[PDB]
């Protein structure tokens, strides 16, 4: 798995 | 802000 | 775990 | 220059 | 947002 | 600017 | 040698 | 301080 | 592929 | 093999 | 080993 | 300042 960045704006992070 | 990693095992990433 | 960076295209970072 | 990953989504390097 | 890896010893990742 | 990756096979690096 | 980030937390850098 | 990646070639880090 | 800093002196980075 | 920086005007990198 | 960032201030590197 | 890599035999790194 990686780890998946997203914007809520602000950086979240998600594991995929 | 920081990212702070943390095992739950796997990794899992929140914000802080 | 490592954070490894990679690219197949974007960086990601892989989590091993 | 410095070599700074970034995120707008994956991770670029910027150069600065 | 840059990913700045920081120290004050342990490292972190900052997002700015 | 900042680095691009693409495929050529091996990767390779251009500048945005 | 490689500089491999990791992170068991915070993150930190192993020599192998 | 942050741990900034350079280059003048190969790579090295900045404390800032 | 990785891109993984590597050094034997200055640091490089690796792509495997 | 290694990314190869060079600033030349815009950094570039080869891949070596 | 590791890289330890520890202070001395001026911050200094170990390899444990 | 920067981290300089120097080897001693086992590599030494000093913060310049
Ligand atoms: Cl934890
Ligand atoms: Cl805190
Ligand atoms: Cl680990
Ligand atoms: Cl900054
Ligand atoms: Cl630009
Ligand atoms: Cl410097
Ligand atoms: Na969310």
């Amino acid at each position: 798995a990686y780890l998946l960045f997203y914007t809520e704006a602000k950086v979240a992070v998600a594991v995929k």
